[PDB]
């Protein structure tokens, strides 16, 4: 048990919930894990895998991202800030990817899932890039039930960090596609209270949040510290009761412990 791991355990102790952390410092490829191999509900953090899978398809079905997708009134789910504006019209797969990632639009996510042939199509992409842990089982919004002990729509912090590294800094995607993914993550609108809130102001980052029942509060990020090689950081958090409140502050604290321990 390292000093950083002990600090994360202390944070978890006062948090009321269960915390999972995985850092990969590309300066030396070292990792810092806390409950790194335990499963957590991904919620919206799964949107990165879906968008990346569509980016991979676009490497060979070249005009895929410009392909229109019909948005019907019945497609709308619980949170669709972008899709609702296009009901009875269309959005391209690039628009759907941007909406899913940057606004966490759930209807947009469902269109990515549908393009991939269902939740299993997202899992299939995960397997193709070496992630044997990730599993997407349901569409939005039920993939957010986040029931303790339920393996559906879960992953481990270790697996997600390795995957995010491969996708954003490695070669799981073509160069243009990796750049597009990084651009989308950097333009996220929903992350300032999470991982980012625990980083020095001078650092830059891209991230994708997730939230669900059981006060499930997640964030996965690629970070560029001042004067350092990039980091990949996953912070997952989930609580014992279905109606628990969101705790983005716990993710921010975890990120601060990680930054202070570099
Ligand atoms: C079948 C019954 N059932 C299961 C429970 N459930 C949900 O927990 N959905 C969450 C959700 O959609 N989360 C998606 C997600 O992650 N993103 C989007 S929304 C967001 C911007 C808060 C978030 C982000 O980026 O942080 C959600 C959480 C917190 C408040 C409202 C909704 C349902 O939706 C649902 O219907």
């Amino acid at each position: 048990t390292s000093a950083v791991q002990q600090k994360l355990a202390a944070l978890e102790k006062s948090s009321g919930g269960r915390l999972g952390v995985a850092l990969i410092d590309t300066a030396d490829n070292t990792q810092v894990l806390y409950r790194g191999d335990e499963r957590f509900p991904m919620c919206g953090t799964s949107k990165v895998m879906a968008a990346a899978a569509v980016l991979k398809q676009s490497e060979t079905q070249k005009q895929l991202l410009n392909q229109p997708v019909e948005i019907k009134p019945a497609d709308l789910v619980n949170y669709n800030p972008i899709a609702e504006k296009h009901v009875n019209g269309t959005m391209t797969l690039a628009e759907l990817s941007a909406a899913a990632l940057q606004y966490s639009d759930n209807t947009a996510m469902n269109k990515l899932i549908a393009q991939l042939g269902g939740p299993g199509g997202v899992t299939a992409f995960a397997r193709a890039i070496g992630d044997e842990t990730f599993r997407l089982d349901r569409t939005e919004p039920t993939l957010n039930t986040a029931i303790p002990g339920d393996p559906r729509d879960t992953t481990t912090p270790r697996a997600m960090a390795q995957t995010l590294r491969q996708l954003t800094l490695g070669h799981a995607l073509g160069e243009t596609q990796r750049a597009q993914l990084v651009t989308w993550l950097k333009g996220n609108t929903t992350g300032a209270a999470s991982i980012r809130a625990g980083l020095p102001t001078s650092w830059t980052a891209g991230d994708k949040t997730g939230s669900g029942d059981y006060g499930t509060t997640n964030d996965i990020a690629v970070i560029w510290p001042q004067g350092r090689a990039p980091l990949v950081l996953v912070t997952y958090f989930t609580q014992p009761q279905q109606n628990a409140e969101s705790r983005r502050d716990v993710l921010a604290s975890a990120a601060r412990i990680i930054a202070e321990g570099l």
